[PDB]
C-alpha cells in the first residue's frame, strides 16, 4: 500500500550517496556533447519521422527530455563519429516512445521499418545491421514481455534473475551495439558484440534508473525494478537492500577498471553520465505529472 | 594435491543427477546420427580445420561431438542440417579452444566458419550462425593472457559466469541452433541472449567441476572452483551447495517459459552433464584425446 509506494523518503540520502560512491570510485566527471540547433532539429525531426506512422506527435520538449541521456551517458572524448552518435540519439529517443506506449499500439510493420530506415542513413552497411538487429530485439523484447510470465518471474525472485532480464530489457545491450560506430576502438566493438559490454555496465544503470523511476512505475503498475524486491516501506530493510545494490555497483566498476583504458572510459562515463542525467530529467520527480505517462 | 576435485568425484556426481531428478524430472535423449551424417560431420570438420595444420582423430571428434548429440532437444527438432551445422561448429571451435593461440589464423579459419554456415543454413541464420562462431573464437583468443579474464575469475561467482556467457561458447550455441527448432520463442531468446544467460551457470557449474583438474594442470584460470580451496573440505562443501543453489534457481524460472523453449533449456543443461559424465576428455588431467600439445 501507500506506505510502500514511493522512495521518496530516501530520495536526498541515496542521491548523496550515489554521487559519493562516483566520487570515490569513477573520479572522471561525465560531460555534455552540445549539439547544435540545427543539430538537435534534424534528430528531432527524423524522430518523428519514425513515430509518426503510430499516430502520435510526441513534443520536442518530451524528444529533448528523451534525448539527454545520449547527451550525458556517451564519452566525448572518444568520439569519432558524428554521424553514429546521432543515429544513437534517435533510436533511443524514437524507442523510449515505444516503451512508453501502450502494447495494442505497438504496429511491428509500420514501426520496424522507420528503425531500418535510420541505422541505413547513419551507418555503413555491416554496422547498419548490427544496429538495427539490436533495435528491433529491443523493440520485439518491450512488447514480448508485457504482461509476460517470464517477466514476473525473473523480477520478483532475485537480484540475479531480475538484471539478467535487464541486460536486454532496459536497452544496454542494444545501446552498445548502436554506439561502437561512435568510437571506432576495435576492443570496445568486440565487448559490444559479445554483449560483455552490456552485462558490465547493466547494474550501474539499472539501480540508478531503477530508484529514480520506482515511483512512477509503480503507480503505472510497472514491476520491472529491483526495489520492488525489497519492503521499501522499513527503512531498515530498505537501507541494506540499498547498500547491496552499491555493492553490486563498485565491484562492476572495479572490475571495469580492468578494461583497456579507452573502453573503461567509455563504460564508466556511460554509467556515471546516466546518474547526472537521470537526477535533472523531470520525468523522474513525480509519480503522475505531466511528462511521463498520459494515457493508456 | 591441491588441484584436484577427486576426493569430491562421487559425491557431487550423485547430487547433480539427484537435483536433476527433482527439479528437470525429465531426462535428455541422444540424437542416433545415420553413418553418413556422422561422416558429413567429420568430414566437414577436418576440411575446416586443415588450413590450421593440427591433424585432428575421429576419436577426438567424436569427444567433442558428444555434447551436440546429448544437450539438444530431439522431440522438438524440425531441421537436421541445422543440427549437423551445430554439430561441425561446436566441434571446430572446440579444436580452437584447444589450440595454443600461435596457431590461430583467423585469415585461414573464419571463411572455414563461413563456408559451414553458409551450406546448411538460412540466408539470415548463416549470418546470425556466422557472427556467433567469429564472437566465441575471437573472445577465447582475445582473453588467453589478459587482465580482464584475470579480474572476472577471480573477483566474485557474480563476474566469473558473467564471463563465460561469451567464453563457454552458450551463446554461440543459441544462436546456431534456433533453427533447429524454428520456434519463435526460443529464436528471440537466442537473438536476445537471455536464453544464454538463463543456461550459463547450469553448463558451466557442471563443465568446471569436472574440467577441473585438466584445467588447473595446463595454468587456465577460467573455472568457478578456483574461487573456493578444493582442498578445504568445509569450504568446498559450502562453496558446492551455492552452486547447486545457483542451479536450482535457474531450473525453476526457466519454467516460467513456454514449454518448448523450457524443454530446449533443460535438455541443454542435463544433457550436458549426461554427456560430461561419459566424456573421456574429463577423466583425466591432459590425455591425447583431449591434448592441446605445447611447450
Ligand atoms: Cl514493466
Ligand atoms: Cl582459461
Ligand atoms: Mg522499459
Ligand atoms: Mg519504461
Ligand atoms: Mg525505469
Ligand atoms: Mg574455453
Ligand atoms: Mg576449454
Ligand atoms: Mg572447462
Amino acid at each position: 500500500d501507500i506506505g510502500r509506494s514511493s522512495v521518496r523518503p530516501y530520495l536526498e540520502e541515496c542521491t548523496r550517496r550515489f554521487q559519493e560512491m562516483f566520487d570515490r570510485h569513477v573520479v572522471t566527471r561525465p560531460t555534455k556533447v552540445e549539439l547544435t540547433d540545427a543539430e538537435l532539429r534534424e534528430v528531432i525531426d527524423d524522430c518523428n519521422a519514425a513515430v509518426a506512422p503510430l499516430g502520435k506527435t510526441v513534443s520536442d520538449e518530451r524528444w529533448i527530455s528523451y534525448v539527454g541521456v545520449v547527451l550525458w551517458s556517451q564519452s566525448p572524448r572518444h568520439i569519432k563519429d558524428m554521424e553514429a552518435f546521432k543515429a544513437v540519439c534517435v533510436l533511443n529517443c524514437v524507442t523510449a516512445v515505444w516503451d512508453d506506449m501502450d502494447p495494442a499500439l505497438h504496429d511491428f510493420g509500420l514501426f520496424l521499418p522507420q528503425l531500418r530506415k535510420i541505422c541505413e542513413k547513419y551507418y555503413g552497411p555491416e554496422d547498419a545491421e548490427v544496429a538495427y538487429e539490436a533495435a528491433r530485439a529491443f523493440v520485439t523484447s518491450d512488447h514480448m514481455f508485457r504482461d509476460s510470465p517470464i517477466k514476473a518471474a525473473l523480477c520478483t525472485t532475485s537480484p540475479e534473475q531480475y538484471f539478467r532480464f535487464r541486460v536486454t530489457d532496459i536497452g544496454v545491450d542494444f545501446w552498445m551495439k548502436m554506439s561502437y560506430p561512435i568510437y571506432r576502438h576495435p576492443e570496445f566493438t568486440e565487448h559490444a558484440k559479445t554483449s560483455l559490454a552490456a552485462r558490465m555496465t547493466t547494474r550501474g544503470l539499472t539501480i540508478v534508473n531503477d530508484f529514480y523511476s520506482y515511483d512512477r512505475e509503480v503507480s503505472l503498475g510497472q514491476i520491472t525494478n529491483c526495489f520492488r524486491l525489497c519492503d521499501v516501506s522499513d527503512e531498515t530493510a530498505f537501507k541494506e537492500f540499498f547498500q547491496a545494490r552499491l555493492d553490486d555497483m563498485i565491484e562492476d566498476i572495479e572490475c571495469i577498471k580492468a578494461f583497456d583504458q579507452l573502453t573503461q572510459d567509455v563504460f564508466l562515463d556511460l554509467i556515471y553520465g546516466n546518474f547526472v542525467w537521470t537526477t535533472s530529467n523531470k520525468r523522474y520527480k513525480t509519480a503522475v505529472n505531466d511528462v511521463n505517462s498520459r494515457i493508456q
